[PDB]
């Protein structure tokens, strides 16, 4: 059974607020924000790994910090849980430069993977934000099939909707709440992001700032994120 962490994460999930609370997010131009973070774990297997924080200027949206951990992530693959094996060295990694290099601590973090969008309400992007106490923000490239959402025709059909880089419709559950959002992130790409609230911020302000960072057609934190753990899994395979 997994009621351990089940307990650890109904818990955590009351903390969550899908509000803004930052003044920086609720000017219309982001007036204020200055770091944006980009988080990402990739694989080797599912244990052997690279875990990478990345904080970038913004808008400029070059990188001022960044740094890559090779883990074993041995704790238990389970669907649901994954913030579980994940988490706790990208909080490690949120940790550090806080007590470190605080100056460079961003004000919000951009995550490969998803929040509320979640088999249990809670994913990677809600743990990690909960547990940092930093606004946060899940932007999945795959859509996740919870509360009756499926990548279907009628999905695609209305993907095909989006014209314009910031173009947008809701992702509504069976249970008629609004879960997240497929963002058209660039004028020529074709496949959408799929945003949702991971913790204090607004889905409206996470997509709106999800856009702001996208210079390409994947996020720039995020981008930047992939880009050092694929070097660091690249580094490691020599």
């Amino acid at each position: 059974t997994l009621s351990l962490w089940k307990r650890e994460q109904a818990r955590l999930k009351a903390h969550v607020v899908d509000r803004d609370t930052e003044a920086w997010q609720r000017d219309p131009a982001f007036s204020g924000l200055q770091r944006v973070g980009g988080v990402d774990v990739s694989f080797v297997d599912s244990v052997r790994a690279c875990a990478s924080l990345v904080v970038l200027s913004f808008p400029e949206l070059e990188v001022v910090y960044e740094e890559s951990r090779m883990v074993s992530l041995t704790a238990p693959y389970v669907s649901g849980f994954l913030a579980f094996r994940e988490v706790p060295f990208l909080l490690e990694l949120v940790q550090q430069l806080r007590e470190k290099e605080p100056g460079l601590m961003p004000q919000v973090l951009l995550v490969d993977g998803n929040g509320v969008l979640h088999h249990r309400g809670f994913g990677v992007a809600c743990h990690l934000g909960v547990l940092t106490d930093l606004p946060c923000v899940g932007v999945a490239k795959k859509l996740l099939q919870v509360d009756g959402l499926e990548n279907n025709a009628l999905h695609k059909e209305k993907i095909r909707l989006l014209q314009t880089r910031g173009d947008s419709f809701p992702l509504l559950g069976d249970s008629g709440t609004v879960l997240g959002m497929a963002l058209r992130s660039h004028d020529r790409s074709t496949r959408p992001l799929y945003i949702s609230v991971g913790h204090r911020m607004s889905l409206e302000a996470a997509v709106r700032l999800t856009c702001c960072c996208c210079r390409f057609r994947i996020p720039e934190p995020v981008r930047q994120a992939d880009i050092c753990s694929r070097e660091h899994i690249r580094k490691s395979a020599a």
